[PDB]
């Protein structure tokens, strides 16, 4: 006996061993005679256009594939559900947290950043962590990492950012003068970069991590007032991460660690969970935050923002069909229900366009009526018509024009967005200077103990060493300037790995 | 008040009056609360990304359109039953026939052949006449014309024959020239050229024009015994045409004549139905036939082959959006349920490659997904997964692969196809020089009276009057081929025509 | 012999009577042996699948449509030059009004709007008149129409316009109670309705037809000082206009009028020119304007502010292949070069997202590299990288990621927009009852004469006649409310219409 | 310094030190003034639309990949020539073979098989070994494996075989239950699995593996006269394999180890290349033969049929983007040039169409119009049109039909295909019971030694233990059938790893 993975045929067969086989068909419905011999004039003659069963299942296979995402392609999926335990009304009119004990179903899809689909899952990259929340006012994407921050601040940056993460445009090999050209040409990362070379940079699977919005986003309750909020979710299975040395035998061990881990944990009854809290800064205090509160490399501290706790996340399902239920999963930051609003923070103004963007070329422009992505729980009525591979009634004989004296939907003014108001020149502001060292000095003073500092050294100068010298003097110059102590420990491990 | 098709939202408002419009929403279910105005800042200022409502809304509307068909692009479309009368189960053991008094759901679309999606119906054209049967045994297509024979009777030839009727590739117009070059290059158009200009060239509308499928097929009953046969159904509604004066009147004055005369012909009640035949011929009958009998530009005589009656095709539903149920329809000539099969007509064979082909560009690999296309009185079942726009549950975690020991659906040996013995050289053999002229000859002076020789004629030299005279002094030469007199009538009016 | 267009295939042999037919190949360059039978096991038997050279052919047949577009699909094309004969640097830098004779090439594409692919030329409706200049800066497209104003001003109106113009969703026809109730429940419409329905609303081919840029732009020289314009480009050729009569006895006489008047003018030498140019309106007349300046409903009236000459458009050379050439052209009114620039216009704020968007689902996404798409005068170089059908050498192995120190491409500090200052709420603002009737005042009785108003009032009622009864009364009141005149003849006209 | 693949950006930079960095623009040729910072109302404030230059590139970064191929998805590319070095004109008459000296340019592809784009190259699976001739004839792909023979014989199961050897469809986990009672329930596949677990399975990069065209094929001269006959092409540089131990650590050390081993070498002059030899095997032997002669599991052994040398492949020029020359590579075995063509082969006649039937689906309708899959030796002339993103003239305005009066291309006579007779019902032959371990208990007996033997059956146990017991016990009976001592070394081991 094996583990449930392995044995996935063996029960879909104990499952059935009642019934009796299906009758295999074409994909028109048409019974199939012999599938494994192909229709030729005679035993050693040619193939014949007449055998339309080889035509019907051979051009499928050639279409099975569909793009792969162009970040965060390697990934776990589950489903589980979203329970309310604490009252957060006064911050939120969203549906979504209406009553302590409402429960709404969710999907979630782990992932690293850099790696394609057949990359190893425990390798040093940031986690994704999206979340799809099923309400009665549509779903809500929260397309989180495991993390509260990111290497940049505007999305201009973001592709050459991906760029510079993956392969040479000519050897399509992984380039350390890439990585770090970048990293050193722009130091805002310096905060992330930090957190990527900690121990939490290899995660022991998915369960022993946490989740955060990172970015802010706003909050509307029933009144019409507003707050700016961060979430956090934490993993109630703690915080567990892989050794530099154990995380590489398992990276050609096994590929798909983090993939065989979940699924497990789902089918012996250990179901992973989550504690949603969220951080609140009033419009007020947004004013007086030393720093940008929109810049996504700042974490509001604890001690002046505690945690504010609101419900768990609970994964207990695995998917039936991992490409139908996982691979096609599209999760929108725009898509956010009345209650929950964006922030002018500029990274989260970009995804609002690009995710929806990139999903109708990738899926396809009507990827919202694939079951997984569908808001079921939501009625859907507009005027938009047609498209390719269009799967309901396209909302049968209805006006499909606005406005219209034939009682077709109707605008809900309640669910109009808060207005606040903003003033100055129209112009591109130059956020490259904004503070980069100081909550990182922090991090590397106060929350790291000194073996742990000791670690973030090797396991960064163990992949700046191959960059050219004038990178690594760059680089290491943006360390020193977070802390001396900080650059010289890493300069010495370099000039030791220079020979 | 008015005719039905022009009262369609009245009657939607009216079945609807009772109950309240929806609410609005986007395409991810999230209420809007307003959708005549943009998202700006002030009243005179610009576009913000925020305003998610107007891209999904416009992102949609920029994604409404598919490529038209390739041929047979300007259609109408209603639905019915095909109901067996008569006992064909010694000839065919295909289900659909199975006992006096089954009906079988159908679908059908009715179009021209060379207009675009806004040409007008009251043309000089063939018609398509598509018939789809929802059977036990997965779909079976019949997709004929308004005509028992084609052009040529070779599919390499088809998309030449195909250019040659569309519009020149530097002008983008009708050009004469291409039109009578390529008919007055291959004779073997002479047959259905005739059909072509008579009085049922411009049939009015759709209920009044028998429907064939042209090809010969192959029936299978079930002691394995085969006969080839021809499909008929002929209008219960009574041939009738429309003039030239009259065509060229509708063709501005409601370009979508016929369009309209279905709709509102079945609102009414007023039901068209059609009365399927069958010729048989046997095997042996086959090798006797004086012409080659899978000839695409031959029939089979009524004399030495009567018509045998099997039921009748009836049409009572209007669709509903004529997009998802119309335009998206998909008929394959290869979807052939056990007890039917194809024959070695040259052009036929090419059909079974082409339908499922196109069908995968202009819908998409998974476009028997779309309802109206889905084999929905059957089970689907095989080893096909995956593909852009999957939309079921992908068929489950069922074993994916063929053989297996964990039982899988299998393969039917009762639905293995018939088998002919062939013998002869793997060529390309020349059909160019079969008998062009005989048929037609019969057609001109047995079928047609003084009178329609005369309008025949007209027509003939209406058309080929503007062509180069090269191309009108061989095209006469093969109408003379056919009747001296029939050239010596077309060559007097062409003296005309020429000043 | 006969017009030049007919002769095109007559012409193509005669320039090349000196060379031998080229060799017929696969699209893979090997040379066909056969092409006019298929290959096959015996004369009359099963095609094989061996016959490469057919599939090879029928698989791109199968493929040739590509989606029509969405809007303005029937149009004809031509190419040319636009030469500056007028200086006006003080108001704008860019480089195509650099200097008095400066010549650069532009592309042109007339349409109608509504009809598709195979709709009549001369039927009433607005005419597109796009115009792609090809910049040393990258291309300028401005997509104009025959008309200064349209019928609505705000963008998310446009998706519901047009569904309303088009056909209905369930009979698949031309609707004239969807057409009034939107246009009537939208007076905006008023001003550019009575433009539609009056003489210039059919258009005597496409060279007697003005172009109007419609949207108010911007215009910036080289201080950095910016105003702003309208662009008129008006016919050299004479205003010319076809009467309800005549057009449709032509609308199936020649469906393609336009098409063919566009191509013989140019054939013989006779070339169509236009005249262009520009209003200005500063800064601060703007602010005083008694309507609001970037309402599209709007013009400005001549006498305060008077056209300026800049240059002429020539129109010289006909397309070789019309596909390739003329309906793969993308215009883009986001292509705009260094000096000019947006308007707060909702409806262009709306058009800088439409075009692209739905050119990389029409064409694809490298739709920009289609060679009538290229900036062929202007040196591409930046950090996009790969896509679907990538055609050059993908830049190369150049450094794919902004900033790096391998001196990969650098921005032009020169090339920065304008900057304005805006304030106000981010908030929905309601522009559905700016002033709807004046300008339509003013058109009604100082522009028109006696007799033209009696034809636009015939030609209201002549269409609004089928409307239901409640959708006549409010339309009326509407142009009653332009003047008592106005609506009192289109209800005296209405009231013999109803019998 | 470091190796040549790491200097890559150092020596661009290097190669252009001369001359100034491009002015960055946009896809259209238009400036950018600053690509950094998005352009937002005030510092903290949001996005617009008008900010399309961020629009303009994330657009294109969401759309930069494509479908990956659906087997061989790992690969690595180089360009050189291909030298004639002996006369095989008696055999065939391709122009690639005119006369000794002849050299054409060639393009290789080099693979894994099951592993996607991400996976690591030294691991267990067969090598793709793609060759495209550039002929005047058009390309010529031969399509080969670092193999003689294949896994099966029909091409009906290939789907089900890549099911296998894949991922499942629940767990997205490879399942080695499905990769043996595939193989345990297909014995034909002892000959390859054989192959695949001796040290060959695993060779050290791509330069120290054989080639081969496994399939055969005709050949056919001048005369008209044909044979069958096997292409290898062996390597120059050595035999050369990887240990289980090696091969694991290079797994996770450098997952890209095949394809920096080529560039380097390239790169440094020491060029790979191998000698292509024929065997040859007359129509009259093929009658005699033992087993079938085109049977893809049987090879020709070399005592009765030697090796006759043709000439070089050398590969000196490697890609200077790989995204633009490698992974938009398009292999069709159905390019084939006077001179050769395919033999009845069950498995070469479905890749005749599955090839051009997934370079549709892929890449695109016009795959081949992109440079590297250009005939560009070759002249394309025809009578296809249109397509999508069509990149040429579209062959301008010449006659789209055929035959046709206007002197458009001409078929050429002598590339007609030769003419064999076959003779037999047309049905569906099994062939399941072939010979399926002669050649193979010659293999484990006679060409290999003790030593070898020994690891042949460690490499089987160490993945079959993981299979369930009864697929176990079946596959080494199908070990046993080749030879007693072969199934119960085997048994042996497996007794031991299940404990
Ligand atoms: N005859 C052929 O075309 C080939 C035959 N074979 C195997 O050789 C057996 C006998 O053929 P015969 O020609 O009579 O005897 P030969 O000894 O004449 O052929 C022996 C072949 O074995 C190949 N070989 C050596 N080690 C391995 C390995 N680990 N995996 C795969 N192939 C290997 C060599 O290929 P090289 O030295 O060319 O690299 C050599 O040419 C066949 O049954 C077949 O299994 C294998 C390859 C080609």
């Amino acid at each position: 006996n094996r583990d449930p993975a392995s044995d996935q045929m063996k029960h879909w067969k104990e499952q059935r061993a009642a019934q009796k086989p299906d009758v295999l068909t074409t994909g028109g419905g048409n019974p199939v005679g012999d599938k494994l011999n192909s229709l030729t004039v005679g035993p050693r003659g040619p193939l014949l256009v007449q055998d339309v069963v080889f035509t019907d299942e051979m051009a499928h296979f050639d279409r099975e594939r569909i793009p792969e995402r162009v970040v965060h392609a390697k990934g776990a999926g589950a489903f589980g559900y979203f329970e309310v335990t604490h009252d957060i009304t006064r911050y939120s009119k969203a549906k979504v947290f209406e009553h302590i004990g409402k429960r709404t179903p969710i999907a979630v899809r782990f992932s690293t950043v850099a790696g394609e689909s057949g990359s190893a899952d425990t390798v040093r990259d940031p986690r994704g962590f999206a979340v799809k929340f099923y309400t009665e006012d549509g779903n809500w994407d929260l397309v989180g990492n495991n993390t509260p921050i990111f290497f940049i601040r505007d999305a201009l940056l973001f592709p050459s950012f991906i760029h510079s993460q993956k392969r040479n445009p000519q050897t399509h090999l992984k380039d350390p003068d890439m990585v770090w050209d970048f990293w050193s040409l722009r130091p805002e990362s310096l905060h992330q970069v930090s957190f990527l070379f900690s121990d939490r940079g290899i995660p022991d699977g998915h369960r022993h991590m946490n989740g955060y919005g990172s970015h802010t986003f706003k909050l509307v309750n029933a009144n019409g007032e507003a707050v700016y909020c961060k979430f956090h979710y934490k993993t109630d299975q703690g915080i567990k991460n892989l050794s530099v040395e154990d995380a590489a035998r398992l990276a050609h061990e096994d590929p798909d660690y983090g993939l065989r881990d979940l699924f497990n944990a789902i089918a012996t009854g250990n179901y992973p969970s989550w504690t949603l809290y969220i951080q609140v800064m009033t419009f007020s205090e947004a004013e007086i935050f030393p720093f940008n509160p929109f810049d996504l490399t700042k974490v509001w501290p604890h001690g002046d923002y505690p945690l504010i706790p609101v419900g768990k996340l609970v994964l207990n399902r695995n998917p039936v069909n991992y490409f139908a239920e996982v691979e096609q999963l599209a999760f929108d930051p725009s898509n956010m229900p009345p209650g929950i609003e964006p922030s002018p923070d500029k990274m989260l103004q970009g995804r609002l366009f690009a995710y929806p963007d990139t999903h109708r070329h990738r899926l396809g422009p009507n990827y919202l009526q694939i079951p997984v992505n569908c808001p079921y729980r939501a009625r859907v009525a507009n005027y938009q018509r047609d498209g390719p591979m269009c799967m309901m009634d396209n909302q049968g004989g209805a006006p499909n024009y606005y406005p219209n004296s034939f009682s077709a939907p109707e605008h809900q003014p309640s669910a109009l967005e808060h207005r606040t108001h903003f003033s100055g020149d129209v112009q591109r502001f130059n956020s490259a200077n904004d503070d980069n060292v100081t909550q990182v000095r922090t991090f590397y003073l106060k929350v790291l103990n000194e073996e742990q500092r000791k670690r973030l050294c090797e396991n960064i100068a163990g992949h700046l060493k191959d960059a050219q010298l004038f990178i690594q003097k760059k680089a290491v110059k943006n360390f020193s300037d977070v802390h001396p102590e900080y650059g010289s420990r890493i300069q010495a491990l370099l000039d030791k790995y220079n020979e």
